[PDB]
């Protein structure tokens, strides 16, 4: 099977979160044949060399999956769009681009943060071509590590609208796929459509906010799967 997570946004002020990632990564990931993650992993980046050491920590837990024989992939989210070949090469993962099609065991599945289908939110789509603009990046990361973290706090206090139905038509019939998977709405849920004349699929994963989730596909079906963060230990009414 291959799993797909996004929208764990960790952070140092939700140690809850990363706890109940770093089980994910020992148990359950290092089963999988790949493990993907959509995008927003962390709730901020300003670069690879934030000393930060979370950072470090995730990087070490997703190695030991890598080293596991587990192939770690990573497309980027809004939130940590500044995630480099640094952080790559510490955590063993590889970087892919905003969009990807994967053969899953016969099925053609495009994958993606899923915020270019928010095609309506024009506000949000102007932010999104200035970050992604190469020397806009080159400028910010040249910057001293304080004053990102400056930058960074006030801009998030600064800174989710739904995916446009037509702009998930177009992607799918780009790609010529009758499955999607991405996260950024924050939405769970398996949304049937139309595309390329036949029936299709667009399957959304949920952010770690309470509880965690993944997309499970296996050579069979195709499985949205929430589960806690922490192992609930049971314990033990009237008649
Ligand atoms: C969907 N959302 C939005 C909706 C509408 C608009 C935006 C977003 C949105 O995604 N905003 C957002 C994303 C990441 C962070 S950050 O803390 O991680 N960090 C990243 C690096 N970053 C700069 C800064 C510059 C420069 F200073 F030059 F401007 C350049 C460059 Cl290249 N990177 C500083 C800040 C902070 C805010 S939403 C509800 O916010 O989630
Ligand atoms: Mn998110
Ligand atoms: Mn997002």
């Amino acid at each position: 099977a291959t799993l797909f997570i996004a929208d764990l946004h960790l952070q140092t002020e939700e140690p809850a979160i990363t706890a109940g990632f770093l089980r994910f990564l020992q148990g359950e990931a290092r089963q999988a044949d790949a493990l993907y993650i959509l995008g927003d992993l962390f709730e901020a980046w300003i670069g690879d060399d934030d000393p930060n050491p979370l950072h470090q920590q995730i990087a070490s837990a997703i190695k030991a999956v890598v080293d596991a024989g587990v192939p770690c992939y990573f497309i980027h989210g809004n939130r940590d769009f500044l995630v480099g070949q640094r952080f790559a090469r510490q955590s063993g993962m590889i970087l892919l681009a905003e969009e990807e099609r994967l053969d899953l065991y016969g099925r053609e599945v495009l994958i993606m943060h899923g915020d270019t289908l928010c095609t309506d939110d024009q506000g949000y789509l102007a932010f999104r071509a200035k970050v992604h603009t190469p020397w806009i990046q080159r400028l910010f990361l040249a910057l001293p590590l304080f004053i990102r973290h400056r930058i960074a706090a006030r801009m998030r206090a600064d800174s989710i609208m739904d995916v446009n139905p037509q702009a998930v038509v177009d992607a799918m019939e780009r790609h010529h796929v009758q499955w999607l998977i991405h996260g950024h709405t924050h939405r769970p849920a398996v949304h049937e459509l139309q595309a390329n004349g036949q029936p299709a699929w667009r399957v959304v994963l949920g952010a770690w906010h309470s509880e965690g989730s993944m997309v499970k596909v296996t050579p069979d079906d195709v499985e949205l799967i929430h589960f806690p963060f922490l192992e609930e230990n049971l314990y033990f009414h009237h008649h």
